[PDB]
């Protein structure tokens, strides 16, 4: 797409624990957390998180039934989130990817939860701009 | 200030709970994240997270020993952050400011958590440009 108020966000896993990711689709910026279990509270929660930090008109999951509870249609009710119908290929390229920057500098971090951050800031900020330079000249041209 | 790099970073405590908030000097744009109590790895992993979102620059607080730990400064070093030293107004509006919010807003959440980033949310989108315009448009127009 290149609507600049679509996101993806979806949960992987990795050493017992789960990442939950946002993709904003137009640019191929990631915001990334590492949380304990899936969970409607924890998936509310950041996207409430997010939607005060960017204009979050609508989200697209891989996993419909991530998006069911009552916790989470709250979240989108208040920050006024709708759920992305029009998506029936560069985002499984996103979360593929940053499993392999992540893999690249486990080492390198202590926790799996340091890892991860440092894997969306190498992702973010690689250029012929970056993810990070494209999401914010998407956002500050539309008005 | 309007150097678009500058960060503060603080935290305040509401609850019991602690709450780190990070404003961009320049634009008047505030993050926050509710953490158990203040150490060194909660701030490391804070700003890990801020640097792989926006060009941090600079980091300055109103509690310098914030940032002694060996954690808080192999993230400094490894994200490219500098200490702020160059501020010796709008700041401490911002942190009281942020408390009001939450107060308003703190019975339509149950747990303080959401309130917070109610308050955020809130906080940024208030409109003649919101702070969330300003920190894109700042961020966008700098190269």
């Amino acid at each position: 797409d290149c609507s600049p108020g679509i996101w993806q966000l979806d949960c992987t896993h990795l050493e017992g624990k789960v990442i939950l990711v946002a993709v904003h689709v137009a640019s191929g910026y990631i915001e990334a957390e590492v949380i304990p279990a899936e969970t409607g509270q924890e998936t509310a929660y950041f996207l409430l998180k997010l939607a005060g930090r960017w204009p979050v008109k609508t989200v697209h999951t891989d996993n419909g039934s991530n998006f069911t509870s009552t916790t989470v249609k709250a979240a989108c009710w208040w920050a006024g989130i709708k759920q992305e119908f029009g998506i029936p290929g560069v985002i499984e390229s996103m979360n593929k990817e940053l499993k392999k920057i992540i893999g690249q500098v486990r080492d390198q971090a202590e926790h799996l939860k340091t890892a991860v951050q440092m894997a969306v800031f190498i992702h973010n900020k690689k250029r012929g701009y970056s993810a990070g330079e494209r999401i914010v000249d998407i956002i500050a041209t539309d008005i």
